[PDB]
């Protein structure tokens, strides 16, 4: 079985926000959505068997609360998806809103916060350039370390 | 400071369908999910202390059976979730399928029915930041009056 569908939530509101994007361990850059629906706050993907990483930020804008999670999303030979969080942290939303301006933030995490859906809009994977330095495994360690060192706050 | 994960089941297969959406008392309308995974047949939220109402519609298509339930979910200021079913009626599915168009069905009930998940899809709460009039106690009570009477 080839291409399978995978939908993620992507929406910014006054009171909350849900930013979820996929990252191809293969191409080593964010997967491009084949469709996006503002009418629903979703992004759909036409994935081909392989390994992916799903980044997810969830915010309650009013309580300055922010939930960031890194999750492994593998697609079987015949389209059987199997996930598992590999990282989940609970912190402050204002913390991430700073990372945007920190050149010490890993490329993929910087881009991730950058692409975040604008108000009453969905996120948009820009057919982009560049080539992440490390593999997938190290990439997350760079995210982990950085975010935890940002504890400083 | 408190924020508790709360997940519900939501899927629509060929043979059956389960539809559970959360209703916030404070905001007086449906809560917004932070995740929609039809892969696991669920919708996941992030709640803050307060009062919520769970609406459940469980259908056995090959029997024209639909169970309707109303639950009282409470979130402690510490985050201790606690809930209880306060209403559960059994009836034909085709009835609900029709109550939907009735001009005098409680709006919150009508919109709930409409929000039922599509095939191999999960329910999707719309940005209808709309506002109801009666408070929870009266809204729940108003739904019962209707369903019961209508049946």
């Amino acid at each position: 079985m080839s291409v399978v569908d995978y939908v993620v939530t992507s929406f910014n509101s006054t009171s909350q926000m849900s930013h979820e994007l996929l990252f191809s361990v293969k191409k080593r850059w964010f997967v491009k959505p084949f469709e996006h629906s503002r009418r629903y706050g979703l992004l759909a993907y036409m994935l081909l068997p392989g390994n992916y990483i799903k980044f997810g930020l969830y915010v309650l804008k009013n309580q300055d609360y922010a939930r960031f999670e890194i999750a492994w999303v593998h697609v079987d030979k015949d389209g059987k998806i199997e996930e598992r969080t590999v990282y989940s942290i609970e912190t402050y939303w204002h913390i991430f809103i700073d990372i945007e301006n920190d050149l010490n933030c890993p490329y993929v995490l910087a881009k991730f916060i950058e692409m975040r859906p604008e108000f009453e809009k969905t996120a948009w994977v820009e057919e982009s350039n560049y080539s992440i330095a490390e593999d997938d495994i190290q990439m997350v360690e760079s995210i982990k370390r950085y975010l935890e060192r940002k504890i400083a706050s």
